[PDB]
């Protein structure tokens, strides 16, 4: 304990030589000796205090610490004089950078190695969360390492930007691999939009800083980098406002991304919200010829982060109009993707009292259109279990210019009839673990995992005989998921379906 204390002691002290170095404006070929000494003596110190007590380490914020001041402060410092005119040699001063950003990706990648050895585990043992099974100093082992992950992202992405490249593809590895250890930092998701911004991907970017946001550990930050993204995207939007069925998949798919930014960002912003109701219109109408499209212009993971950005945008709206108007909009989209679903199983039947056993829909026959939206009907059925009160009573405050309307609660009840005539019984599925079973997770659960929003859902646990085909037992369980969604929806104190006369319908008011 005071070997620790007494070793960052030392470590302050090395800190504030350095840091006044760097306060100058130009930095002697002496000066620079002096800094990797100072460099050298602060990382030996720092990786001490981790690799003697790992835990110490973490309350001390050491990693944080170790990456600011013997990484952060000097690449920064270092860009800045390639930039500054009063450097006469500024291309060998790229070249020290290049140099520091390699052997700090060296020394990163042996303090990971140390940190397994030290502590004594693998890392690969570590990388689903979804895995159901943690030693204390193995917890604050992977959060370092973690870390220093990150710390490999940053690196990797400042060498491509001091060599005036681009390829950002081993920055966002790192970044990915990240996330992975623990999905409720918000932090790799931030980097990720950085990168996303980078290669301008608008809608990736908006979905990562969310993500960042909705961690339980967020990035503030990302806020305002949203303020940023949103107004960029009204320009955009104002600026092409300077049928559908006609237009190309991909034409139509560009036009509707831009329309869907610009609603969230009204939403996000606070800011030309009077217009809202004509911006989701428009989204509305274009997703809606979207889903007609075969195969899906948009795909399962896109449409997977639709729903994310529309989940976060009602719980980011605190109840007030933009609230209703964020919760309406995500509904009705739900709602159009539901519709699909329909026509797509009866695409491939009797009435629901006279369905004969020999002519259920099997999961095994479903086609790809219609495996393509499941994951995220699922997703979204779930966030609707966890947040009752914002759709039950329905919202009422979204008004479409034109005024028809997307009829919810009549859409989940035809696809309730279909639904009957649908046996997900090719792969039977236990509750409980046993030798011959194995867990099923489903890939939407995994992608979603840290999403705060969704942590409120039921997260039992599912298991499937080794033996089965694992794609039809993910859509038999997708299957069971929306099946048990619509009874208790039927369940529910104040119902807005029912079996009534018959068949389900919708029982919500007018």
């Amino acid at each position: 304990s005071m070997e620790l204390h007494r070793l960052l002691r030392v470590a302050d002290n090395q800190e504030l030589q350095l840091s006044n170095l760097l306060s100058r404006d130009r930095i002697s070929p002496e000066g620079l000796e002096k800094m990797a000494q100072l460099r050298a003596e602060l990382l030996q110190l720092y990786e001490r205090c981790i690799l003697l007590d790992i835990e110490f380490s973490d309350n001390q914020n050491v990693d944080q610490i170790l990456w600011k001041n013997a990484f952060y402060q000097v690449i920064e410092k270092f860009r800045q004089l390639v930039k500054d005119p009063n450097v006469e040699n500024p291309e060998q001063i790229r070249n020290r950078l290049l140099e520091l950003l390699d052997e700090g990706s060296d020394f990163f990648d042996s303090l990971l190695q140390k940190l397994q050895v030290t502590y004594k585990f693998k890392l690969e043992d570590y990388m689903d969360g979804l895995a159901i099974r943690l030693r204390k100093t193995v917890k604050y082992a992977l959060i370092s390492a973690q870390r220093c992950m990150i710390c490999q992202g940053d690196i990797a992405r400042y060498r491509e930007q001091a060599s005036d490249t681009a390829n950002y593809g081993k920055a966002r590895s790192w970044y990915l691999k990240a996330q992975h250890i623990a999905p409720k930092n918000g932090r790799p998701y931030n980097q990720l939009a950085l990168l996303a911004v980078y290669t301008r991907r608008k809608l990736d970017a908006v979905y990562y800083y969310m993500r960042s946001l909705a961690a339980s550990n967020p990035i503030l930050t990302a806020k305002e980098s949203l303020m940023s993204l949103f107004e960029e995207t009204k320009r955009k939007a104002e600026q092409m406002e300077k049928g559908l069925g006609s237009l190309s998949p991909s034409d139509l798919n560009k036009r509707f991304i831009l329309s869907f930014l610009h609603a969230h960002g009204k939403l996000f912003t606070r800011i030309g919200m009077e217009t809202f109701p004509a911006v989701a219109e428009k989204v509305l109408k274009e997703f809606q010829v979207l889903l007609q499209h075969s195969p899906s212009p948009i795909g399962s993971t896109r449409m997977l982060q639709l729903m994310t950005i529309n989940m976060f945008a009602v719980h980011n709206s605190q109840r007030s109009v933009i609230q209703e108007q964020a919760a309406a909009l995500g509904l009705a989209m739900f709602s159009l993707l539901v519709r699909r679903c329909t026509c797509l199983l009866k695409e491939s039947l009797s009435s629901p009292e006279d369905q004969d056993d020999q002519d259920d829909i099997k999961v095994s026959s479903f086609v790809p259109d219609l495996k393509e939206l499941l994951p995220s009907v699922k997703v979204w059925s779930d966030w609707m279990l966890g947040y009752p009160d914002t759709w039950n009573p329905p919202p009422t405050s979204l008004d479409l210019p034109s005024h028809v309307a997307v009829d919810v609660w009549s859409t989940l009840a035809d696809f309730c009839n279909i639904l009957t005539a649908v046996n997900q019984s090719e792969v039977p599925l236990y509750k409980d673990p046993d030798d011959d079973l194995t867990l099923l997770i489903l890939e939407e659960d995994r992608l979603l995992s840290g999403f705060v929003p969704l942590l409120a859902a039921p997260q039992d646990p599912c298991y499937v005989e080794k033996t089965s085909d694992k794609v039809i037992a993910a859509d038999c369980k997708r299957v069971t998921v929306l099946k048990y969604f619509l009874e208790a929806l039927c369940g529910q104190e104040e119902p807005l379906l029912a079996f009534k006369g018959g068949k389900y319908v919708s029982v919500a008011p007018v």
